[PDB]
DNA sequence: CAAGTGTGAGGAAAAGTAGTTGGGTTTTTTTTGCAGTTGAAGACA
Protein backbone atom coordinates (compact mmCIF):
# COMPACT_ATOMS: atom_id res chain seq x y z
CA UNK A 1 0.00 0.00 0.00
CA UNK A 2 2.89 2.16 1.02
CA UNK A 3 2.80 2.58 -2.64
CA UNK A 4 2.34 0.53 -5.79
CA UNK A 5 0.05 -1.50 -3.92
CA UNK A 6 0.62 -3.91 -6.57
CA UNK A 7 -1.73 -6.62 -5.01
CA UNK A 8 0.04 -9.54 -6.42
CA UNK A 9 3.59 -8.19 -4.79
CA UNK A 10 2.28 -9.13 -1.53
CA UNK A 11 2.61 -12.79 -1.83
CA UNK A 12 4.97 -12.12 -4.58
CA UNK A 13 7.21 -10.71 -1.83
CA UNK A 14 5.76 -12.90 0.61
CA UNK A 15 6.54 -16.05 -1.35
CA UNK A 16 10.43 -15.13 -1.97
CA UNK A 17 9.96 -15.06 1.70
CA UNK A 18 8.69 -18.10 1.87
CA UNK A 19 11.31 -18.89 -0.13
CA UNK A 20 15.39 -17.73 1.39
CA UNK A 21 14.38 -16.10 3.93
CA UNK A 22 14.45 -18.06 6.96
CA UNK A 23 13.70 -21.29 5.48
CA UNK A 24 10.24 -19.87 4.74
CA UNK A 25 10.07 -18.71 8.47
CA UNK A 26 8.60 -15.23 10.10
CA UNK A 27 11.97 -13.40 10.37
CA UNK A 28 12.26 -12.76 14.39
CA UNK A 29 13.94 -9.90 16.37
CA UNK A 30 17.56 -10.25 16.15
CA UNK A 31 19.68 -11.39 19.08
CA UNK A 32 21.33 -10.15 22.20
CA UNK A 33 24.67 -8.36 20.46
CA UNK A 34 25.93 -8.50 24.10
CA UNK A 35 29.31 -7.32 22.26
CA UNK A 36 30.00 -3.67 21.82
CA UNK A 37 31.09 -3.59 18.50
CA UNK A 38 27.60 -4.22 17.36
CA UNK A 39 28.92 -5.60 14.11
CA UNK A 40 26.49 -5.26 11.44
CA UNK A 41 25.18 -8.96 10.86
CA UNK A 42 22.06 -7.60 9.39
CA UNK A 43 19.69 -9.47 11.61
CA UNK A 44 17.19 -6.80 11.48
CA UNK A 45 14.42 -8.64 10.49
CA UNK A 46 12.64 -5.74 8.42
CA UNK A 47 15.41 -4.32 7.24
CA UNK A 48 15.49 -7.92 5.53
CA UNK A 49 12.20 -7.83 4.86
CA UNK A 50 12.66 -4.36 2.74
CA UNK A 51 15.43 -6.00 1.17
CA UNK A 52 12.87 -9.01 -0.30
CA UNK A 53 10.40 -6.73 -1.31
CA UNK A 54 12.95 -4.52 -3.09
CA UNK A 55 14.28 -7.25 -4.85
CA UNK A 56 11.31 -9.41 -5.68
CA UNK A 57 9.72 -6.05 -7.61
CA UNK A 58 13.17 -5.94 -9.60
CA UNK A 59 13.44 -9.13 -10.55
CA UNK A 60 9.80 -9.91 -11.05
CA UNK A 61 9.63 -6.61 -13.16
CA UNK A 62 13.04 -7.42 -14.86
CA UNK A 63 11.30 -11.27 -15.69
CA UNK A 64 7.57 -10.53 -16.48
CA UNK A 65 8.22 -12.67 -19.79
CA UNK A 66 4.39 -13.23 -20.02
CA UNK A 67 4.70 -9.38 -20.35
CA UNK A 68 1.69 -9.23 -17.57
CA UNK A 69 3.25 -5.69 -16.34
CA UNK A 70 3.36 -3.24 -19.80
CA UNK A 71 6.35 -1.29 -20.46
CA UNK A 72 4.05 1.93 -20.13
CA UNK A 73 2.59 0.54 -17.04
CA UNK A 74 6.24 0.95 -14.61
CA UNK A 75 6.65 4.85 -15.37
CA UNK A 76 2.82 5.54 -14.87
CA UNK A 77 3.18 4.17 -11.22
CA UNK A 78 6.44 6.69 -10.95
CA UNK A 79 4.60 9.77 -12.39
CA UNK A 80 1.47 8.76 -10.26
CA UNK A 81 3.66 8.65 -7.18
CA UNK A 82 6.15 11.32 -7.47
CA UNK A 83 4.83 13.07 -4.74
CA UNK A 84 1.31 14.56 -3.65
CA UNK A 85 -0.44 15.56 -0.25
CA UNK A 86 -0.94 12.65 2.15
CA UNK A 87 -4.52 12.33 4.85
CA UNK A 88 -1.64 13.09 7.44
CA UNK A 89 0.95 10.11 6.46
CA UNK A 90 2.62 11.96 3.48
CA UNK A 91 2.87 15.26 5.57
CA UNK A 92 4.50 13.30 8.48
CA UNK A 93 6.79 11.87 6.51
CA UNK A 94 7.86 15.58 5.24
CA UNK A 95 7.91 16.19 9.25
CA UNK A 96 10.03 13.80 9.19
CA UNK A 97 12.37 14.38 6.08
CA UNK A 98 13.09 17.54 7.93
CA UNK A 99 15.38 15.82 9.92
CA UNK A 100 17.30 17.43 7.23
CA UNK A 101 19.87 14.34 6.87
CA UNK A 102 21.92 12.81 4.13
CA UNK A 103 19.72 15.59 1.63
CA UNK A 104 17.51 12.77 0.20
CA UNK A 105 14.51 14.98 1.29
CA UNK A 106 16.39 18.39 2.27
CA UNK A 107 15.48 19.25 -1.69
CA UNK A 108 11.63 18.47 -0.51
CA UNK A 109 12.43 21.33 2.12
CA UNK A 110 12.93 23.59 -0.98
CA UNK A 111 9.99 22.40 -3.41
CA UNK A 112 7.85 21.42 -0.36
CA UNK A 113 4.76 22.02 -3.13
CA UNK A 114 2.79 24.90 -1.83
CA UNK A 115 0.19 23.69 0.57
CA UNK A 116 2.64 20.93 2.13
CA UNK A 117 3.84 24.09 2.83
CA UNK A 118 0.73 25.34 4.54
CA UNK A 119 -0.22 22.01 6.38
CA UNK A 120 3.39 22.27 7.29
CA UNK A 121 2.75 25.75 9.30
CA UNK A 122 -0.61 24.56 11.10
CA UNK A 123 1.18 21.66 12.25
CA UNK A 124 4.20 23.81 13.74
CA UNK A 125 1.50 26.06 14.96
CA UNK A 126 -0.34 23.09 17.05
CA UNK A 127 2.61 20.45 17.66
CA UNK A 128 5.65 22.84 17.82
CA UNK A 129 4.31 25.04 20.92
CA UNK A 130 4.93 21.71 22.55
CA UNK A 131 7.85 23.92 22.16
CA UNK A 132 8.92 25.47 25.70
CA UNK A 133 6.04 26.74 28.73
CA UNK A 134 13.30 33.22 30.66
CA UNK A 135 13.09 32.68 34.19
CA UNK A 136 13.07 35.25 36.47
CA UNK A 137 14.31 38.33 34.85
CA UNK A 138 12.31 40.71 36.63
CA UNK A 139 9.30 39.86 34.49
CA UNK A 140 10.81 42.21 31.78
CA UNK A 141 13.09 39.64 29.63
CA UNK A 142 9.48 37.58 29.47
CA UNK A 143 6.84 40.69 29.30
CA UNK A 144 8.84 42.14 27.01
CA UNK A 145 8.63 38.65 24.80
CA UNK A 146 4.61 38.31 25.57
CA UNK A 147 4.58 42.37 24.04
CA UNK A 148 6.43 40.78 21.09
CA UNK A 149 4.02 38.56 20.41
CA UNK A 150 1.37 40.29 21.20
CA UNK A 151 2.89 42.64 18.42
CA UNK A 152 2.84 39.32 15.07
CA UNK A 153 0.00 38.31 17.24
CA UNK A 154 -1.22 36.71 14.21
CA UNK A 155 -2.22 33.10 14.40
CA UNK A 156 -5.08 34.08 11.90
CA UNK A 157 -4.68 37.56 12.03
CA UNK A 158 -13.33 18.85 0.36
CA UNK A 159 -13.23 19.29 5.91
CA UNK A 160 -10.41 19.68 2.58
CA UNK A 161 -7.64 17.56 2.38
CA UNK A 162 -8.52 13.58 2.30
CA UNK A 163 -7.37 10.53 4.18
CA UNK A 164 -4.84 7.73 3.94
CA UNK A 165 -7.36 5.02 1.86
CA UNK A 166 -8.75 7.81 0.12
CA UNK A 167 -5.29 9.20 -1.62
CA UNK A 168 -4.19 5.12 -1.97
CA UNK A 169 -7.60 4.95 -3.84
CA UNK A 170 -7.39 7.54 -6.12
CA UNK A 171 -3.85 6.77 -7.30
CA UNK A 172 -4.91 3.15 -7.85
CA UNK A 173 -7.28 4.69 -10.53
CA UNK A 174 -4.69 6.95 -11.62
CA UNK A 175 -3.05 3.59 -12.70
CA UNK A 176 -6.39 2.84 -13.66
CA UNK A 177 -5.34 2.06 -17.30
CA UNK A 178 -3.35 -1.22 -16.53
CA UNK A 179 -5.77 -3.71 -19.26
CA UNK A 180 14.30 -3.26 -24.05
CA UNK A 181 16.97 -0.65 -22.77
CA UNK A 182 14.38 2.13 -22.02
CA UNK A 183 12.26 -0.41 -19.13
CA UNK A 184 15.26 -1.47 -17.99
CA UNK A 185 15.78 2.26 -16.95
CA UNK A 186 12.09 2.45 -15.70
CA UNK A 187 12.93 -0.51 -13.64
CA UNK A 188 15.82 1.13 -12.09
CA UNK A 189 14.10 4.84 -11.81
CA UNK A 190 11.35 3.20 -9.76
CA UNK A 191 13.33 1.41 -7.44
CA UNK A 192 15.68 4.21 -6.69
CA UNK A 193 12.70 5.91 -5.22
CA UNK A 194 11.52 3.22 -3.03
CA UNK A 195 15.16 2.82 -1.84
CA UNK A 196 14.50 7.08 -1.00
CA UNK A 197 10.71 6.07 0.63
CA UNK A 198 11.45 2.72 2.79
CA UNK A 199 15.20 3.99 3.22
CA UNK A 200 13.84 7.75 4.30
CA UNK A 201 11.83 6.10 7.52
CA UNK A 202 14.81 4.00 7.99
CA UNK A 203 18.65 4.88 9.09
CA UNK A 204 19.07 4.16 5.84
CA UNK A 205 23.25 3.60 4.88
CA UNK A 206 22.75 4.67 1.18
CA UNK A 207 25.00 1.46 1.41
CA UNK A 208 24.28 -0.04 4.14
CA UNK A 209 20.83 -0.57 2.71
CA UNK A 210 22.18 -2.19 -0.30
CA UNK A 211 25.34 -3.96 1.69
CA UNK A 212 22.05 -5.45 3.12
CA UNK A 213 21.00 -5.77 -0.64
CA UNK A 214 23.87 -7.22 -1.72
CA UNK A 215 24.04 -9.75 1.33
CA UNK A 216 20.41 -11.76 0.83
CA UNK A 217 21.61 -11.57 -3.16
CA UNK A 218 24.64 -13.46 -2.09
CA UNK A 219 22.35 -15.83 0.39
CA UNK A 220 19.92 -16.42 -2.96
CA UNK A 221 21.94 -18.20 -5.52
CA UNK A 222 22.13 -21.36 -3.61
CA UNK A 223 19.30 -23.43 -5.14
C1' DC B 1 35.38 -14.61 -1.19
C1' DA B 2 34.38 -14.25 3.37
C1' DA B 3 33.54 -13.93 8.75
C1' DG B 4 35.43 -12.72 13.07
C1' DT B 5 38.77 -10.02 18.04
C1' DG B 6 40.91 -6.00 19.70
C1' DT B 7 40.02 -1.20 20.26
C1' DG B 8 40.12 5.50 20.21
C1' DA B 9 37.71 8.80 19.46
C1' DG B 10 33.98 12.02 18.18
C1' DG B 11 30.41 14.24 19.93
C1' DA B 12 26.75 16.67 23.01
C1' DA B 13 25.02 20.03 26.63
C1' DA B 14 23.79 23.00 31.01
C1' DA B 15 25.77 25.35 33.92
C1' DG B 16 29.74 27.39 35.24
C1' DT B 17 33.39 30.44 34.35
C1' DA B 18 36.19 33.51 31.37
C1' DG B 19 37.11 38.35 29.46
C1' DT B 20 36.07 43.10 28.95
C1' DT B 21 33.56 46.80 30.88
C1' DG B 22 31.28 49.70 33.71
C1' DG B 23 28.89 51.27 37.41
C1' DG B 24 28.82 52.34 41.92
C1' DT B 25 28.39 54.12 45.99
C1' DT B 26 31.68 52.59 49.06
C1' DT B 27 34.13 54.40 51.95
C1' DT B 28 37.34 58.06 54.38
C1' DT B 29 41.31 60.07 56.39
C1' DT B 30 30.96 90.97 49.61
C1' DT B 31 30.68 95.64 57.14
C1' DT B 32 26.22 95.59 58.21
C1' DG B 33 26.70 98.58 64.99
C1' DC B 34 28.64 98.88 68.70
C1' DA B 35 32.16 100.61 72.78
C1' DG B 36 36.02 99.57 74.54
C1' DT B 37 40.97 98.56 74.74
C1' DT B 38 46.31 97.86 73.42
C1' DG B 39 50.08 99.17 70.99
C1' DA B 40 51.79 102.31 68.06
C1' DA B 41 54.01 107.15 66.28
C1' DG B 42 54.84 111.28 67.71
C1' DA B 43 56.04 114.61 70.77
C1' DC B 44 57.82 116.97 75.16
C1' DA B 45 61.05 118.88 79.60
Amino acid sequence: MQCALPPEFYFYTKQVIEFEETDIRNLTLWERTDERHTGRVSNHAELRVLSYFMLTINWMLSFDRDRQYPLKWILSLTESLTQRTTTSESIGRNIVKVVYPDKPTSSDYFQWSEEETLEFLKWMEKQFLPTQTSMEMTIDQKIARRKLYKIFPLDREDTHQLTFIEDLQERYAKQTPFFPPARKEAIGRLLTHIASQLLVDFAISKEQLKDCISRIKNACLHR
